[PDB]
C-alpha cells in the first residue's frame, strides 16, 4: 500500500544555527551601556515643556527603534496624558501621528479629529498633496481603523496614489521610507523586521538622528539577537535529537523557520521560555499535517485521530510505528511542558493547549474526510472546520503557557474563542486560501477555501478571492476594535493574536506563498534577525 514521494526539500541552513556560544564579556559590555543609554532615554521621556509633535516624534521614533518594550510605564503615561488633555493640533502629520499611537495603545481617540482635513464632501482635501509626511503619517494611521471610523474609509487610497507621485523625488531616507511603507505598512508588519529595516536603512541614515538613540536601538538589537541565537541553538538541539528527519522522512525540516515564528509572536527577553515552548509545538504541529496530507492512509488517520482524543500512552500499540514516533513525542512534549511549569506553580494549564491538539486533529481528520469524498462545503460548514486547521487557536493558546503573568482566567477567555482571536484565525485561513489556491487546485483539492466559494455564491476565482480579501479586511478592523480599551484581558495578552496575524500577512506578501515553501519569504528575514548582527 505505496505512499507519495520525498518531494520537500531539505533545511537550507545546514547545522549553522546548531552551536552559539555567547561572548560573555561582550554581553556584559553591551548590557552595562544599554543601562546607561536606558536612563539617558527614560530622561528624554520625561523631559517636561516639550511640544506635542515632538511629543509624539520621539515616542515614534523609539517605537520604530524597537526599544519601546523598556519604556512601556512612561509612553503609556504620556499617550494617557495626550488622550485626556484637548489636543488641538490642526497639521495632519501631527494629528494622524497622535490617532495612530493612541489607537495602537488601546486609547479610543475619535477619528473627528480628522474632520478639519476633509471638505463638506467627507473626502480629504486634494491640496494636502504636496504634504509628504502628512500622507505618510495619515497612509500609516489609515491600517488601524476600526469599523467606526468610516471618516478614514479613503485616507489608504488618498495618501496611497501621492505618496506614490511624491516618492521618486523625495531625499534619502525618507524616499525609501516612503517605498517601504507602501510596500509594507508599519502597523501589520512583525515588529522585529520593521525595528531592523527602520534601525540600518532609515535612522542609521537619518542627518538628524539622535546618536543616544541610535547606538541604544544597535547595541539593544544585537544583544537581544545573542539571546535568540542561544535559544535556536538550544531548540535546534532539541530538534536534531528527535532525528525526525531520519525516522519520518516525509516530514518537513523547519525548524529554523518554525523558530522565526515564535520570535514574530513575541521578541523581548521576558519571553524566552514563551517562544521555546512556543516552537516546539509549531515544529510538532507541522510533522502532525504533513501526516494528514502526504503520508497516512484513510483508515490510519482515524486510529490516530483517535488516539489524540484519548491521549494515553497506553494507546500507542493502536498505531502503526511511524505514528507510534509522533504520538509518543507528541505526549512526551506537553508531560515536558507541565514539568518546567510546575516549579512555578502553572502546571493546571497545560490541559488548554492539550484542548487545542486534540480539536486541530479532529479536525484535520474531517478535512481529509472531505477529500477522500470529493465534498466541496458552502463556507460556513467549510470555515467551522478550516478555521481551527490553521493552527491559529493552537499556536495562540501555546503561546501564552510561557507566560508568567497569564492565569486560568485568561485562558478561559481565550477558549470561548473571543473575536479578536477569531479575526486573527481568519486572516491566517483567507490569505493560506488565497495563495494556496492555484496550486492545491492542481494537486486534486476540490474542497479548497476559495473552491468552496465560488460554488457557494455562484461566482468566480476573482470574485471569490476579492470577498476573502474583504473577510480579511473585516477581520483587521475587527482585531483593531479589539485592542481598545477596556480590554477584556490584559494587553500582554492581545499583542501575540495582534502579531501571529501580522506574520501570516508578512509571510504571504504580494501573493502568492510566495511562491513554494514560504521560507523563501522568510529567508531574507531570517538572516537580517538571526545570522547578520546591525554593524555599528
Ligand atoms: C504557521 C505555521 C504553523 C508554520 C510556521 C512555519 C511554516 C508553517 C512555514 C511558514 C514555513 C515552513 C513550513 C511551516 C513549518
Ligand atoms: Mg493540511
Ligand atoms: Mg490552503
Amino acid at each position: 500500500i505505496v505512499r507519495p514521494v520525498a518531494d520537500f526539500s531539505p533545511s537550507l541552513w545546514g547545522d549553522q544555527f546548531l552551536s552559539f556560544s555567547i561572548k560573555n564579556q561582550v554581553a556584559e559590555k553591551y548590557a552595562k551601556e544599554i543601562e546607561a543609554l536606558k536612563e539617558q532615554t527614560r530622561n528624554m521621556l520625561l523631559a517636561t515643556g516639550m511640544k506635542l509633535a515632538d511629543t509624539l516624534n520621539l515616542i515614534d521614533t523609539i517605537e520604530r527603534l524597537g526599544i519601546s518594550y523598556h519604556f512601556e510605564k512612561e509612553i503609556d503615561d504620556i499617550l494617557d496624558q495626550i488622550y485626556n488633555q484637548n489636543s488641538n493640533c490642526n497639521d495632519l502629520c501631527t494629528s494622524a501621528l497622535q490617532f495612530r499611537l493612541l489607537r495602537q495603545h488601546g486609547f479610543n481617540i475619535s477619528p473627528e479629529i480628522f474632520s478639519k482635513f476633509q471638505d463638506e464632501n467627507g473626502k480629504f482635501k486634494e491640496s494636502l498633496a504636496s504634504d509628504v509626511l502628512g500622507l505618510l503619517n495619515l497612509y500609516e494611521a489609515s491600517h488601524v481603523r476600526t469599523h467606526a471610523d468610516d471618516i478614514l474609509e479613503d485616507a489608504l487610497a488618498f495618501s496611497t496614489i501621492h505618496l506614490e507621485s511624491a516618492a521618486p523625488h523625495l531625499k534619502s531616507p525618507l524616499r525609501e521610507q516612503v517605498t517601504h511603507a507602501l510596500e509594507q505598512c508599519l502597523h501589520k508588519g512583525v515588529p522585529r523586521v520593521e525595528t531592523r529595516f527602520f534601525i540600518s536603512s532609515i535612522y542609521d541614515k537619518e542627518q538628524s538622528k539622535n546618536n543616544v538613540l541610535l547606538r541604544f536601538a544597535k547595541l539593544d538589537f544585537n544583544l537581544l539577537q545573542m539571546l535568540h541565537k542561544q535559544e535556536l541553538a538550544q531548540v535546534s538541539r532539541w530538534w536534531k535529537d528527535l532525528d525526525f528527519v531520519t525516522t519520518l522522512p516525509y516530514a518537513r525540516d523547519r525548524v529554523v523557520e518554525c523558530y522565526f515564528w515564535t520570535l514574530g509572536v513575541y521578541f523581548e527577553p521576558q519571553y524566552s521560555q514563551a517562544r521555546v515552548m512556543l516552537v516546539k509545538t509549531i515544529s510538532m504541529i507541522s510533522i502532525v499535517d504533513d501526516t494528514f496530507d502526504a503520508y497516512g492512509t484513510v483508515k490510519e488517520l482515524e486510529a490516530y485521530t483517535d488516539a489524540i482524543q484519548r491521549w494515553d500512552i497506553n494507546e500507542i500499540d493502536r498505531l502503526p510505528d511511524y505514528m507510534k514516533i509522533s504520538y509518543k513525542a507528541i505526549l512526551d512534549l506537553y508531560k515536558d511542558y507541565e514539568k518546567e511549569l510546575s516549579s512555578a506553580g502553572r502546571s493546571h494549564i497545560v490541559c488548554h493547549a492539550i484542548e487545542r491538539m486534540k480539536e486541530i486533529v479532529r479536525n484535520y481528520n474531517v478535512e481529509s474526510t472531505w477529500f477522500i469524498e470529493g465534498y466541496t462545503p458552502p463556507v460556513s460548514e467549510y470555515l467551522s472546520n478550516a478555521l481551527a486547521t490553521t493552527t491559529y487557536y493552537l499556536l495562540a493558546t501555546t503561546s501564552y503557557l510561557g507566560m508568567k503573568s497569564a492565569t486560568e482566567q485568561d485562558f478561559e477567555w481565550l477558549s470561548k474563542n473571543p473575536k479578536i482571536l477569531e479575526a486573527s484565525v481568519i486572516i491566517c485561513r483567507v490569505i493560506d486560501d488565497t495563495a494556496t489556491y492555484e496550486v492545491e487546485k492542481s494537486r486534486g483539492q476540490i474542497a479548497t477555501g476559495i473552491e468552496c466559494c465560488m460554488r457557494d455564491y455562484g461566482i468566480s476565482t476573482k470574485e471569490a478571492m476579492a470577498k476573502f480579501q474583504n473577510m480579511a479586511e473585516t477581520a483587521w478592523k475587527d482585531i483593531n476594535e479589539g485592542l481598545l480599551r477596556p480590554t477584556p484581558v490584559s494587553t500582554e495578552f492581545l499583542t501575540p493574536i495582534l502579531n501571529l496575524a501580522r506574520i501570516i500577512e508578512v509571510t504571504y506578501i504580494h501573493n502568492l506563498d510566495g511562491y513554494t515553501h514560504p521560507e523563501k519569504v522568510l529567508k531574507p528575514h531570517i538572516i537580517n534577525l538571526l545570522v547578520d548582527s546591525i554593524k555599528i
